[PDB]
This record gives structure tokens, C-alpha cells and sequence, in this order.
């Protein structure tokens, strides 16, 4: 009975790990969107025909 | 007849022994529930993800 009652702490630890994972994935897809915009801006700046101002 | 009369003291002694075992098992029930709560507390406190306050 004590061993069965002890599982609630394991459940709470798995809850907290799922929450930390969720916050990490939210930051992660935000960072992926930002990285895609970075690659677009870098390729847009790569060409030599641009003026100094747009560069 | 004297030996037959003597049984009452043995009966009273076994009565006191049963009473002492009863109070001991009541304390044991409390101590076992308390030890199970201690297991849950230490098991929840094993986490490395906890903040210092909950620890």
C-alpha cells in the first residue's frame, strides 16, 4: 500500500517534465521561424547588385 | 481448590499483556502511516528539476 501510494510523486515529476518540454518547444518553433527569416535576409543580401543602403 | 483459585492472577496478567499489545499496535499503525508519508516526501524531493523553495 505504501508502494502504491508513492506513485503520485512520480506522476507529478512527469507532469513537470511535460510542462518544461512544452515551454521548450514553444521557444523552439519561434526560433525556427526567426532562423528562416534570417536565411531569407542573408540570401537577399548576398547579391552584388545591391546598393549600400539596402545592404 | 487453592490451585484452581490461583488462575485469576494469570488471567489478569494476560489481560494486561493484551492491553499493552493493543496500545503498541495503535502506535504502530500511526508510525507506519507516518513512514509511508516520509517515503512520499523523500521520493518527491529526489528530483533535480525542483526549485530550492519546494526542496
Amino acid at each position: 500500500s505504501a508502494t502504491a501510494a508513492s506513485m503520485n510523486a512520480v506522476k507529478d515529476s512527469l507532469q513537470r517534465g511535460q510542462s518544461t518540454i512544452d515551454v521548450a518547444l514553444a521557444a523552439g518553433d519561434t526560433i525556427t521561424d526567426l532562423l528562416g527569416k534570417m536565411k531569407e535576409k542573408a540570401l537577399a543580401a548576398s547579391d552584388t547588385s545591391l546598393n549600400t543602403a539596402s545592404f
